[PDB]
């Protein structure tokens, strides 16, 4: 069983005070407070083991804890391989190194590309710029009320000329879960690769690749209780390894020449150049072990119960207004009455509750609801029920004081 | 004056052990070890303040730091403005993009740039892949056998037709320092901008950018005695502010429409799509710190009296070759009589003394002097004259063993 209390342990962020208040912390979808587990994984590397990776000891223990993550993660979403794992940035850069690698080879002027209309911006921006680039068109998967896609839509947008669909997971304002594996058969049956932006699934509940038979899959170490300036990018190895470059320079080449030009080394590592950020790579394999040490279906039993209890909660919240589907994982996005998102958050914060308010970098979804922003309460693995009722009872006060 | 033995205090790595025997780390030019203060203000951010960065409290403190950030690395390269100043993974990270966001737009077919034969690879394969893309032609300002540049070359090699130099401010390999603001003259006398390449010299003297004139300057955080992950590119403020956009995502966008396109929001912001790496962030206004404080005329004495005395000190080591000028900063590149550097780096290695040997990204640079590989011993501001002893002290044991 999970233990919230032990797990909240390892987290020293959530002693502090904010305001001087207890902070309840309600924005990991934001991004993830990080367990010392982590922290002192990549503070040790510096202290104790730190050089450059790619002959001398320390430089070749360092290349060995950068490949063993990169193996730890490849088992972690099992994918058949390590080296179907590219490290970037962050989910973002992860999007955008496949709209240009992989996008400008194989998107022609006259293609279509879908999104969906719940897509971060990260997942719609870097397709707006390749199909500016190549001469495509974007379509758009359109919402239901309740938070899901009307998939009935498919049809009319899936063609002979589709060459992507790209896709949420999970989305990071309603919490909806998107059927992917279904999704991903249709598309497949007309020769379009899917990207799938998880960064709001892999902290939720176990993700299988393989299972999912997705094309590119993408997400961020900030969010998985790691640290910042990590990330990773799955790719089909067959479709990897026809990959030209993106980024230029040390590590990704093979030889370089003045005069007979340069050639480029194989997968993965094509794709990484210069430094890697070894202290984030430490950060993340130490992150992946904690959640893994904890069990990803622990984790997904006690944030279903949460959720349900703060569902049923705030039905004692006057004019409170929920947007997306009942069965959301990890956030709860809401207004209050007629209140402005920013003045609802600036109370919640002043009782030390941190929520986000604003368009959650989701503007077309925002318009979708005809509202300007929306209040976003994360519920991850190390809150807790007594959070909850400090949200529930913040929202009643400011209704009262403010109606 | 500068005390090395309280420098040192502050490098926990330093007391390490490899193979047995007291770690002499002579690598610094590859990465450089961090100082607690560096180490602990990064793990702090994640122990006590971390959030997402741009309402509520720990979110609002986070965006303050990094902007803070942004302003003292601004000032530490003397740049008129911290909005002239983009947070990038690293030099390499840098140079793609200005190769893209810059050279995309105003390089075109028939036009040339200008490298030197000294570049590293991050310094010269996003040029070669510029030059592909639009059709113009890429020169190589050539070496002299002492490891300077050949600036007789410099009028057959600048045009009306030359858009950009990319240059090195200090070679990687030999330490050869550059005359930056003539060239920096000469090619504004074209039209040409310059691109300068610093990741070797900002931790050495100081560097200011107004002074040098440069339209572009790039540098890493983790040779700067700071974490990995991070780094700087400058950029005149004129120009940054005509750039387009390289990675798009959130962040970087004014407002996304899925019906009317999508506008970008005003420069450095415009070219920092999703997350910023804000622990490698933290950690970089942190070394910055420590090196401020530290002094960069008294790193750079100190470092120049031990290079001078490991100069005169390998004048006892039969049959080794130095590659580079009398006046280089930083590195010491050499070859040990006709043994491979592969074989040399090792019994250095097994000596507890950890150089770098092979190419060192600089493969046009390799063939220029007919040599496979370099072996190159590093002197940063916290290695000892007794740690020369024990460099000089090997090769010459490595001579007798194998000669
Ligand atoms: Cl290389
Ligand atoms: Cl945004």
């Amino acid at each position: 069983i999970f233990s919230v209390d032990k797990v909240r342990a390892d987290f020293p962020v959530l002693s502090r005070e904010v305001n001087g208040l207890p902070l309840a912390y309600l924005d990991s979808a934001a991004s993830a407070q990080k367990p010392s587990q982590v922290i002192d994984a990549e503070a040790e590397f510096y202290r104790h083991g730190y050089a450059a990776v790619h002959i001398h000891t320390l430089s070749a223990q360092a290349t060995e804890k950068m490949e063993n993550v990169r193996k730890r993660a490849s088992l972690f979403i099992n994918a058949r391989s390590a080296e179907e794992l590219v490290f970037v940035r962050g989910t973002t850069e992860g999007i955008n190194l496949v709209a240009n690698s992989w996008g400008n080879s194989n998107v022609r002027a006259g293609d279509n590309i879908i999104i969906s209309q719940m897509e971060h911006h990260a997942n719609i921006v870097p397709w707006q710029m390749l199909c500016a680039r190549v001469g495509a068109e974007l379509r758009v998967i359109p919402l239901n009320p309740d938070g899901t896609l009307q998939l009935e839509t498919l049809p009319t947008l899936f063609d002979e000329k589709t060459r992507l669909l790209a896709i949420t997971h999970v989305s990071n304002v309603l919490g909806t879960e998107n059927p992917l594996a279904e999704m991903i058969t249709l598309a497949h049956q007309h020769g379009a690769k899917v990207l799938v932006d998880g960064a709001q699934a892999v902290m939720h509940h176990p993700v299988d690749v393989q299972a999912l038979d997705c094309d590119f899959y993408v997400f961020s170490g900030h969010k998985l209780y790691g640290p910042t300036g990590i990330g990773i990018l799955y790719v089909k190895e067959a479709l990897l390894q026809e990959m030209p470059p993106w980024e230029g320079g040390g590590s990704m080449i093979a030889t370089v020449s003045l005069s007979e030009g340069t050639t480029w080394t194989k997968a993965p590592w094509r794709f990484e150049a210069g430094t890697p950020n070894t202290g984030g790579i430490i950060g993340l394999g130490a992150a992946l072990e904690y959640v893994s040490a904890l069990g990803l279906n622990n984790i997904a039993e006690y944030e279903q119960n949460l959720m349900h209890y703060a569902l049923s909660q705030l039905e004692s919240v006057p004019d409170l207004t929920l947007y997306g589907p009942q069965n959301r994982l990890g956030v709860i996005a809401f207004n209050l009455g007629k209140h402005h998102a920013y003045d609802v958050g600036s109370f919640l914060d002043n009782y030390g509750i941190a929520v986000r308010t604003g368009h959650h970098c989701a503007m077309p979804l925002m318009a979708y609801y005809n509202v300007p922003a929306m209040c976003r309460a994360s519920l991850a693995m190390y809150n807790t029920h007594e959070e909850v009722d400090r949200l529930v009872t913040g929202l009643q006060r400011i209704h009262r004081l403010l109606g």
